[PDB]
């Protein structure tokens, strides 16, 4: 369908408002900072497709304690005004907390490592997910939304830049180094370095990912190594050979008591929790 019509400031060709950061990768994909994106726009292009997002948590043992948290946040502060669905992985169905959701949200419990979490997504789920959302988002429970994290993250294919390295060469990458596993990636290879704490896509992507993530990781437990950063070394060798659609900034994944609040970040959406 059309956009309405909307008043908005014009986009300024020659004045661009972020001067200080990437906006857009090599291949052309959208790198997502405050400033670059126009949310009513957005917001309007999604909810005209009727749009679901899925959100997806494990919370295994003691990672219970931090479902209120991470879902009370939510609330606030991921995709409100559409449509969402948690799906929260546990051991323990009982520990899940009664959190009240806003209308068009809905949560799942499943009641059940990072091999057995790549087979929920890709095995398990599969038909569910497809049926039942547009988008996947995988994140960590241990985590809070403390600003907007909505519709300007979808997209086929997206990580985020981890908040450690998003200013270093790409030989500090701990990517693995050694060539008998997988997600081996040598020093001269290697556009960013993207956290496993955050990363979705469409529900088919997603599904691609990790169906091949978990592949690589058989191949290396029957060839006896473990990536050094399990699955995100493979989730960041995935991502080097199938470059994703739109790439996070360090907003969406950070820990201020660890980094603190630098300049070129404008709002710290999603954190560590203290």
């Amino acid at each position: 369908v059309s956009l309405p019509r909307m008043v908005y400031p014009q986009p300024k060709v020659l004045t661009p408002c972020r001067k200080d950061v990437l906006v857009v990768t090599p291949w052309l994909a959208p790198i997502v900072w405050e400033g670059t994106f126009n949310i009513d726009i957005l917001n309007e292009q999604f909810r005209l497709q009727n749009t679901t997002i899925g959100l997806t948590v494990f919370a295994i043992k003691k990672y219970v304690a931090f479902l209120k948290l991470f879902l009370e946040t939510a609330e606030k502060h991921f995709m409100v005004g559409h449509r969402v669905h948690y799906y929260v992985f546990t051991d323990q169905p009982a520990a899940v907390p009664r959190v009240t959701l806003g209308t068009g949200r809905q949560l799942s419990v499943l009641e059940v490592v990072s091999m057995r979490r790549m087979e929920m997504i890709s095995d398990f789920c599969e038909r569910r997910f497809l049926s039942e959302v547009d988008y996947l988002v995988c994140v960590d429970v241990d985590m809070e939304f403390r600003d907007h994290v909505g519709v300007e993250i979808l997209t086929p294919l997206f990580g985020t830049l981890h908040p450690s390295f998003y200013g270093s060469s790409r030989e500090a990458f701990t990517y693995e180094r050694r060539p008998q596993s997988q997600a081996y990636i040598p020093k001269d290879e290697g556009d960013f370095y993207y956290m496993g704490a955050f990363f979705g896509g469409s529900v088919q992507e997603v599904q691609r990912l990790t169906r091949a993530c978990h592949q690589a990781m058989m191949v290396d437990q029957a060839n006896g190594i473990e990536a050094v950063w399990h699955l995100e070394s493979h989730l960041n060798k995935y991502l080097l050979r199938h470059k994703p659609t739109k790439v996070l900034s360090p907003e969406y994944l950070w820990d201020q008591q660890l980094l603190g609040w630098p300049a070129v970040l404008r709002k710290l959406r999603f954190t560590a929790v203290p």
